[PDB]
């Protein structure tokens, strides 16, 4: 097993207000696939200056997705207080075949720092967590969210400059607010912007951190960690499983600006992943530098035939989900004659 630093000395958890109701929003993005929405470029091969339909893990034409978004926690100006998040913990999802996320699509817009819905702010681009296992249940007051055995953890770190993905067994601390203590809501993680954040020296431990002060990490197999630098560029992951373990995908190193997802790293995770939940974040910013931060989609991937049509270049620029609708299948065929098929 590996180390991952001592355990958290602090007494208690930072307290988490769950208000969904602030949460609750319409800002619809489903999947077009013509544009290459949520597409995992073929694994084994490359294509170049053609169009086929290929068999492969997709998301549904026009599907809207899971919504998720992240908040500014309370503050009396320059002091902060207490968490704000969703009820997201509470809400375990099938992993099933694994899922596609848009990720800072509204970065640039103007929108709300949610906590103070009529105050507006420049969107900026926030990378999304997730904690995956094979098995489930509740904490000890009932409340639902609690992984079992080996759970895996994906959590960004450093305020956004880096990617954090460690498979331990989650024990739940026994303080104030904790999992397993008084006056427990939901976990969370959280960073502090003015004391993580400037400019020279980012902390790239402080959402790990909170994380540690919620739950204790033990007989952790991997601990890695994947850099990111800093832009405001829209951004697709995706998460799949194996028999070779866990993969995942991103558009950033091979289609930063086209969308594509391919391969970026295989995770030694053996046992099926059956369930997923997205871990609330919340920044814990001085009342009067708030900022909005980009909502992300999680859409599930189906296996599905598409058609894929492939630049000079070899990149995905134009697709169908065939079995959206009948029109859409005869793009499909090779014996219709609206598409030029190989
Ligand atoms: N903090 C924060 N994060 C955000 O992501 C955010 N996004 C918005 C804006 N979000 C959106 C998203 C989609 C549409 C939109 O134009 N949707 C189409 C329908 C698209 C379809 O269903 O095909 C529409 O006409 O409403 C508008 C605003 C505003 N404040 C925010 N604030
Ligand atoms: C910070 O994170 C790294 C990488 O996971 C870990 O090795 C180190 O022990 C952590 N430091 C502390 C003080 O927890
Ligand atoms: C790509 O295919 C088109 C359509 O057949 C053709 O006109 C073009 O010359 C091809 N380009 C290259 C670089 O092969
Ligand atoms: C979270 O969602 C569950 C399921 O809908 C619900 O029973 C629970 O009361 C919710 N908690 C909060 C704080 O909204
Ligand atoms: C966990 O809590 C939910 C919500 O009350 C309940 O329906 C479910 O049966 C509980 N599971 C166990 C194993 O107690
Ligand atoms: C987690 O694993 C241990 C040992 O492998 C087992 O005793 C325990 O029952 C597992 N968790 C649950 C909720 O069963
Ligand atoms: C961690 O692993 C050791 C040896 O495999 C085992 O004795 C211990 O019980 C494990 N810890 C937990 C919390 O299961
Ligand atoms: C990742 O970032 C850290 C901190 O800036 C740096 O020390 C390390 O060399 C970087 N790794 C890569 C592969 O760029
Ligand atoms: C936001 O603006 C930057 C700089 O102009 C650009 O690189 C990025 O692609 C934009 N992002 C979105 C989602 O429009």
């Amino acid at each position: 097993y590996v180390d991952v630093g001592p355990d958290s000395v602090k007494s208690a958890c930072i307290e988490v207000d769950i208000q969904q109701t602030f949460f609750d929003k319409t800002w619809p993005r489903p999947i077009d696939v013509s544009k290459a929405d949520g597409i995992i470029y073929p694994q084994g091969r490359t294509y170049s200056n053609i169009t086929i339909t290929y068999q492969g893990l997709f998301p549904y034409q026009g599907d809207h997705g899971d919504m998720y978004v992240y908040s500014a926690g309370h503050a009396t100006g320059t002091t902060p207080q207490k968490l704000f998040v969703a009820n997201y913990s509470q809400d375990v999802k099938q992993f099933a075949n694994g899922f596609v996320v848009r990720i800072g699509a509204a970065a640039n817009s103007t929108g709300t720092v949610i906590i103070s819905p009529s105050t507006s702010a420049t969107i900026r681009k926030i990378y999304p967590a997730f904690m995956l296992g094979s098995s489930v249940g509740n904490f000890s007051d009932g409340k639902m969210g609690r992984f079992f055995n080996h759970t895996l953890v994906l959590l960004p770190d450093g305020c956004g400059t880096l990617l954090r993905a460690f498979y331990c067994i989650l024990e739940p601390r026994s303080g104030n607010h904790c999992p397993a203590g008084n006056s427990y809501t939901s976990f969370a993680t959280y960073h502090t912007p003015a004391t993580d954040c400037s400019d020279g020296n980012y902390n790239r431990n402080a959402s790990l951190n909170s994380f540690k002060e919620y739950f204790n990490l033990r007989n952790c197999t991997f601990m890695y960690t994947y850099n990111i630098t800093e832009d405001e560029i829209l951004e697709w992951f995706g998460i799949t499983q194996t028999a070779q373990g866990v993969h995942l995908f991103s558009s950033r190193y091979v289609d930063l600006y086209g969308g594509n997802m391919f391969q970026f790293a295989t995770l030694p995770v053996y046992d099926t992943i059956k369930y997923y939940s997205i871990i609330p974040h919340s920044i814990r910013s001085i009342q009067s530098d708030r900022k909005a931060w980009a909502a992300f989609y999680v859409y599930k991937l189906q296996p599905l035939t598409f058609l894929l049509d492939f630049s000079v270049d070899g990149y995905i620029r134009r697709a169908i989900d065939c079995g959206f609708n009948d029109l859409s299948q005869l793009h499909c065929s090779y014996e219709s004659g609206l598409e030029v098929l190989f």
